[PDB]
């Protein structure tokens, strides 16, 4: 999922 994936977490600080 997003929050455990570096590129995704960094691009979605609002969610993660």
């Amino acid at each position: 999922g997003c929050c455990s994936l570096p590129p995704c977490a960094a691009n979605n600080p609002d969610y993660c």
